[PDB]
């Protein structure tokens, strides 16, 4: 096993996909942001507060999923053929839990595992952005891959 | 309390700061990258594998800070004075940790929290891009603010 | 009167305003986008279609204003101080019309107009967008300056 | 019918057109630019102002063909097969009006409406830019499609 | 003497100036492309292509100033006050050579040595760009720094 | 021959290559940074600088290749399949050399010339930002296309 990413002066390449097939790649990635009961119980009351900061991440994410390669130096730009994001709140405990999940899905020789890691950070950067008034005491994470279809290494799924 | 990226009608605006004070503001925000040993071992000897997965992490978490308000929407355009990065490897049990610190300057009306936090996240999936040829199971964060001086909310630090 | 943005050499040059000084500036534009009744009635309606229009309309008009200067050839890049935009249906005959209003602020030798008019323009474009899968015949505008403060010209307000 | 950019949550997202097939897209947009006399004498006599505002505006909508997906926050990144764009002064009236024509052209599963809707309105905001030290009462638009080729919706075509 | 851009350990910052006052910046770089015989010819001749090579060059290399901070890694994004371009042609010998001379101005706490030479190498290039089907063979530079004023180095001036 | 980058009306026009077929392109392109002793020196030792001004050249070099769309008014947006450059220093003289050669590779209908051509160009301005601190006077370029594959030109070679 081998970096992929380095070329042979030790130095940072975009590696060359040329050869390799075009095939239907998905990916999905996960992360969160554990909140106060303050920022919760705001996010999901309309009595006073009504705007709506999941609305606000969700386009966030989207848009990051396509700057990901303006963002990650060795990424290839690639033709997004899908990009979506779920959110669920759940209770690591006794805080609040706003857990993201963002899917990409493209047609192409390199998968997609970036795209969808940058999307649900920048999500969840963004949930933090909107919030932050209220509370800096935020957590974003842990965010990880959960899974990623296509490609040499075939089909990917972290084990639960 | 109360947000204050939602305008009258309940949709997003970036907050006018026009009146408030030029001061320094300076922002904190650490992350990490959790490795399987074999990625560890290949970027802690150059044995074989030269490059400088650090080098080029460096570089993008540095020029993710000042892309910070082309990703997060309500974020203002700042004239960042200074962003630097600092890596540390940890034992988080018996798996390899790269704690990754980002520190953001500027003077101006609001914090750079967002820039020291952006700059930190792409900085460690930067991490995740050089190495997921060996290993996709590598976790990101959790990423949180340190502390950040300068402005209203007076001087704020996590506590530990 | 003259051309300030073309040069001794009859070509395009970013105005030098280092001369100036520095006050509060304000540009409020506004256009519209004019629709067929049933893309009214499920913009209106939560019954089925529960997504927001109008949320993702803004932000992508508030990330515009701060992309003025990269869409723009001779624009000065500018740190604003505030943006916030304002929708309201109307009636321009039997036909629906979505008024835009951005209001766009900062603190500098040179006006907002362009940030408020492109600010303006992208969130009527995303409303398009948003919404063409219903219907393709909507239609942008007119779009045109309100009203600026702030600079040499004084106060400029569109006679009504 | 229904939306397509919102997702079972609610929120946006870039719909998937991963099984689509590949076809010949083209999209022509139109807008316009009404001015004062003072700017059309300026910009169509070369006797004292050399400087060419068309050549300008030209050059800024072709390049914002190419930033529509970072404008648009569902719009999915394309490969742009062309883009040119044709101008034309008539008179609504009294009044002289510049009208902007944008072509666009590529080879996939998505129209490129958006693309050229983007190209005229910045192109637009273009002639404004460089015109408005002369007034700042311009009007730009009407905006609209006048024709798309390609894909399910087949040949569209505003009527006149 | 000793590097600015690198931190304690040795990788990529970019350099607080926080301390450092304001005061006027600006900076010259020149740059050339030495051309073909016909593209000479076709470049200054309106006899059959009316097209202005130069006009389109000066606005790349306009907005290339603005982007600056986008492309090299540590250099801070800066409030430019003035960008202009100045073209001439001349004969390096019997082949002709265009003179391309970048002039950058702001105010700041830093120079904007990289604005002018990276909007001279710009201009350069798309100079390249709308020539090439004419001849690949075109050479871009040398390119340099002509001078620069304000600062702690004081006023910088090539000697010739 | 003639100019294939302006339109009907003379003006700047994104080339159709919507006709043309998809081939395997690649470009080489290089350039060269002339330094002075004392920075050519501490380059070249570890001694006091262990920081590696090459490995973020690098960096911004390849981000600068998927730039080049954004950057070059007229360059069609592409998926790159690769990007890789090569560094050497040369004596042009008794004067210290870095030779840069940036390599480019795609497959579509359109070369990747200006991709090699401002890869190469970007990469050299970040040694000359990395190293200005000890001198400004540096200079860059030469800077030429060394060769170029696929496409209707056929094979390109620049004769030495």
């Amino acid at each position: 096993s081998s970096f992929t990413h380095f070329n042979e002066q030790g130095r940072a390449k975009m590696v060359d996909i040329t050869h390799k097939e075009d095939t239907v790649r998905v990916a999905v990635a996960q992360t969160s942001v554990t909140v106060s009961r303050e920022i919760y119980e705001k996010m999901t009351s309309n009595a006073i507060e009504k705007g709506d900061v999941l609305a606000v991440a969700q386009v966030a994410g989207v848009m990051a999923a396509k700057k990901t390669a303006d963002l990650i130096p060795m990424c290839h730009p690639l033709m997004l053929k899908g990009v979506d994001i779920a959110f669920a709140w759940e209770n690591d405990g006794e805080a609040h839990k706003l857990v993201i999940t963002a899917t990409v899905k493209t047609k192409g020789s390199t998968g997609v595992e970036m795209e969808a890691l940058t999307a649900a950070s920048v999500c969840a950067l963004t949930v933090y952005d909107m919030c932050k008034a209220l509370d800096k005491g935020m957590v974003i994470g842990p965010t990880y891959l959960v899974e990623k279809t296509g490609g040499k290494s075939g089909h990917y799924r972290r084990k639960t």
